[PDB]
């Protein structure tokens, strides 16, 4: 049993809810929250900007030190950093950004990072301002992630479309 509430069950391991990922993290304090990161860990907008704002910019400060030491992530890659006030850990995962021309086949590699964690609170990778089709992102998630993933979909309209089109 875990603390996640109000989710619709899609599969054995994937759950979904219409929720503000920031507000969900603040309530649950999950072991892992996933950030929709870019390779520079520049948390300007979208899910990343919202998560970082909720940490009072402490996520960005930590991220800048990580990049100064290690250099940029790979598209499809990840790193584990602090979850600050939102979670124990933040898994920063880089899905391909269609608005930068990145290979959508890298979305499966991005979701494979989730398999290193038994339970996660996450957004749909490459959705929103990353430009991919969220229906596609949900299908890759279900077909790639084997650990238990609780998806927070910010848009009520999109949530209803994801559920009503789910195969
Ligand atoms: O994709 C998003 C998810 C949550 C957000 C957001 C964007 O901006 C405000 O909070």
């Amino acid at each position: 049993v875990n603390s996640f509430s109000g989710y619709l069950k899609l599969t054995d391991n994937v759950y979904i809810k219409n929720a503000d990922i920031v507000e969900e993290a603040k309530k649950v304090k999950p072991t892992v929250v996933v950030n929709a990161a870019n390779v520079y860990l520049k948390h300007g907008g979208g899910v990343a900007g919202a998560l970082n704002k909720a940490t009072n910019n402490a996520m960005q400060v930590e991220s800048d030190d990580y990049i100064a030491t290690n250099g940029p992530l790979k598209v499809g890659g990840s790193c584990v950093l602090s979850g600050h006030n939102l979670a124990k850990h933040c898994l920063h995962v880089v899905g391909p950004n269609v608005n930068k021309g990145e290979d959508i086949q890298l979305l499966k590699s991005a979701y494979e990072n989730f398999n290193q964690h038994e339970v996660l609170l996450a957004p749909l990778l490459s959705a929103g301002i990353f430009g991919a089709d969220p229906i596609h992102s949900l299908r890759v998630c279900v077909d790639t992630v084997r650990t238990n993933v609780y998806l927070a979909v910010f848009d009520k309209n999109l949530y209803d479309k994801l559920v009503s089109s789910f195969l």
